[PDB]
């Protein structure tokens, strides 16, 4: 089998990706937040706190002849920017594109943080890193892609981000009409329980290449690319009046700048992530303070390709027994 869906960036900046999912019988449809980093899908529903629900499409399991209340089971997960959801679960089929998982784990929110409430376009989370970073207790619950793996053509899924424009997530094919020149393999460690890969360095600009290994984790649930300070220090030394803000949070730059690119490496192969891509506009409404597209990860623990990053490639994330990621050019 397989399956193929368009997803969407839920604004003007690309803060996040949207991809409908059809849950339950006679289906619901949620637009979901497919998210790399983590291995919870969980949906606002019928029942989370009324006040905590703000224009969001819910799933409602009483009227889906399909759920099943997965008895004793809860969840509870915090994400890296501080936002957090939490409740039970029900099993269900849910299909994305066309390809249908009987039994899912669906967790139902109860409680949501006023991150999830204030944000109407995100109906909630489809995770897509590895299993054992799923928050179900007393039984850990598996991923969608974990689920379906055994019945895909090939066992992977593929991102394919665009850039202030829809793109497409795959699974179970690669599309090789969806790419350029060849894809890339890089090694993966899981022992994190994300996709983790080490990149082998990076350019600014029309600059020379510095090789460097960079561990980082391929996560289409962060919105910026997040680097070692002094990576971001010298991307951002090239755009003249940037500087770090503490008041605002990261790197901020004139609005009347023109970025310059930046390049990350796979192996030998070569990443370009082109300037635009890399202004997250004013800071403020009416601002002529720019947010930047590439932030320090000190303090994170941890380096993060996220969507800015990921959206310049197509990204394949091959889940055979000694996972990989692949990525090519677009």
């Amino acid at each position: 089998s397989t399956g193929s869906a368009t997803t969407t960036p839920i604004d003007s900046l690309d803060d996040a990706y949207i991809t409908p999912v059809q849950i339950g019988t006679p289906a619901q449809t949620l637009n979901l937040d497919f998210d790399t980093g983590s291995s919870d899908l969980w949906v606002f529903s019928s029942e989370t706190t009324a006040s905590e629900v703000d224009g969001q499409t819910i799933y409602t399991p009483s009227k889906s002849t399909t759920a099943k209340l997965l008895s004793g089971a809860t969840w509870s997960i915090s994400y890296g920017d501080g936002s957090s959801s939490s409740g039970d679960v029900y099993t269900d089929t849910v299909s994305v594109g066309g390809l249908t998982v009987t039994g899912q784990a669906v967790e139902s929110a109860k409680k949501v943080s006023s991150s999830f409430t204030e944000d109407s376009t995100i109906d909630g989370l489809l995770g897509l890193a590895f299993s054992t970073l799923n928050t179900v207790s007393p039984t850990q619950q598996k991923t969608f892609f974990d689920n379906a793996k055994a019945s895909l053509d090939s066992p992977v899924f593929t991102a394919d981000l665009g850039y202030h424009a829809p793109g497409t997530y795959n699974f179970g094919f690669i599309d090789t009409t969806a790419y350029t020149g060849s894809i890339t393999y890089t090694a993966v460690s899981t022992k994190q329980g994300f996709w983790e890969w080490t990149s082998t360095g990076y350019a600014v600009g029309s600059g020379t290449f510095k090789s460097t290994s960079i561990d980082g984790i391929a996560d289409t649930g962060t919105t910026l690319l997040y680097l070692p300070a002094t990576v971001v220090s010298a991307y951002w030394a090239q755009v003249s009046g940037a500087k770090s803000s503490s008041s605002v949070g990261g790197y901020v730059f004139p609005c009347s700048a023109t970025l310059p690119s930046f390049t990350f490496g796979v192996g030998s192969a070569r990443i370009v992530i082109p300037g635009d891509y890399i202004d997250f506009g004013p800071i403020s409404t009416g601002s002529s303070s720019c947010f930047g597209g590439i932030q320090s990860s000190a303090g994170i623990g941890i380096n993060i390709f996220g969507d800015v990053a990921l959206k310049a490639a197509f990204v394949v994330f091959n889940g055979a027994t000694t996972p990989t990621l692949g990525f090519a050019s677009k």
